[PDB]
């Protein structure tokens, strides 16, 4: 029998992340991770600020952003405390541990100084969650581990899938959840996010495939939505994460009850 | 029967940058990587100047680097003109199509203004490489596919490297190689670059395996070895590049005649 977010929030062996995650998911009625792939600074920041109130999680690929600098990540942490939501920078990791640190605490970016959750790849085996590990548990940070992915022709799929859910029950301290298609894992104190997402059937041009919140949420078993295009691209962002956090919330509560 | 590397440089489908690549091999009797695996400017180009006659490629995490700006990579190319070497930036490339083509192009980094090569992982399937391309081929670079890696409980082995392989055979206007431990293809017109090389055996606390340069050109059938912490954490780097240099020439010309 299915939890829901403000008791999974509880859990004996819960994540202090993914516990402040799960509670304001329950008290904002969202489970809507917004991607926000742009590459200014400003319309970054007037989108966490327009659709904070919306959100669960703010999604960011800070090495795109043509104009970032420290300064725009305390802006955002400002944001993100105002609105509550959590900061997920999505770099993806994927090398050996002890590269990994040091792209995780250092060089311009100094991930883990802004971010609440990152994500790795489990392919260089767990060396890569050890790494990370090393700057994260000292800062209170939390992991996510990409199990599946939305893209045509992903890999991620059987045993390598099996392997990162086993990755994440043996990294339970730092390990938060996985990115993924679908519930991976029975363990009600992992959150699924699901990226490949919109209202409408589709893809893109570079191997993206679309499924909608209700397919995803509702039929797939995963916890939250993350969704780029299908609100960025929009004319109205902030009505378009309003639809998209109403169908995702709905396909949360008809699975439960 | 095996062809030298200034033989293969020649090949009729050979790729403009791994052609450079291998003329300028020959040249200098290198098939020495350098990872460069610094975080302050000044050392990353008092190495690339100190070892640049030794190597034929230097690699970089770019994002490690505390002090980067776009003038220090001015300036490695102006060392990597000067020494004739190479230079490939370790970014792993692992998302989506969509995604990767902006952290190519974009962002504060600008890989693909300075980058001779990148490497990229198959996990998302065949649109991370289609992606790159984009960005890639207008500026005539070229990526490696990891094929395989060094570190302990790597998922990049079986049905996952075949699918790697397949993957360069089918973007090969772009991909020019393979990170592995061994050579994964048959096919002379594609580079195979290995790290986890030191000259004793050993390894890190998180994760990392060592073989030698014998071992991994010579009984193995790799092209060019990579070397971080064998080299950089000697106190004498241009002897240790050397005697890096010598043994993976000698296995290259033992395993050839
Ligand atoms: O399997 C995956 C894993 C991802 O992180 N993503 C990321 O999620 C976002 C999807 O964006 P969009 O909704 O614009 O297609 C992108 O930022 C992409 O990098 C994905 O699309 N598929
Ligand atoms: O399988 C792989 C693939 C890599 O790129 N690398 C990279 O190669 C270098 C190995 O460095 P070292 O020689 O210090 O262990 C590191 O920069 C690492 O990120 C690796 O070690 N193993």
């Amino acid at each position: 029998k299915e939890l829901s977010f403000g008791a999974r929030a509880e859990l004996p062996r819960i994540h202090p992340v993914a516990s402040k995650l799960l509670r304001l998911m329950q008290k904002k009625e969202t489970n809507l991770c917004l991607s926000a792939d742009v590459s200014l600074a400003r319309e970054l920041l007037q989108l966490a600020d327009a659709l904070g109130p919306s959100i669960c999680m703010l999604k960011t690929h800070v090495d795109i952003l043509n104009d970032f600098t420290l300064d725009v990540m305390k802006e955002l942490i400002t944001l993100a405390k105002c609105h509550e939501f959590l900061i997920f920078e999505d770099r993806k990791f994927a090398d050996i541990g002890n590269t990994v640190k040091k792209q995780y605490e250092g060089g311009i970016f100094k991930i883990a100084s802004w971010a609440d959750l990152v994500n790795a790849h489990v392919v260089p085996g767990s060396g890569v969650v050890k790494g990370l590990q090393e700057v994260g548990l000292p800062l209170h940070r939390g992991c996510l581990l990409i199990a599946e992915m939305s893209s045509t022709g992903s890999l991620a799929t059987g045993d390598y899938t099996r392997a990162a859910v086993r990755m994440a029950e043996e990294h339970s301290e730092f390990v938060v959840g996985f990115i993924s298609g679908s519930r991976v894992s029975m363990k009600p104190e992992f959150l699924h996010l699901t990226p490949g997402v919109q209202l409408e059937a589709g893809g893109d041009n570079l191997g993206q495939q679309y499924n909608s919140p209700q397919e995803v949420i509702g039929k797939r078993g995963s916890d939250i939505i993350i969704v780029g295009r299908g609100i960025i691209s929009a004319a109205d962002r902030l009505e378009a994460a309003e639809m998209y956090r109403k169908a995702a919330w709905e396909a949360y509560l008809s699975r439960l009850g």
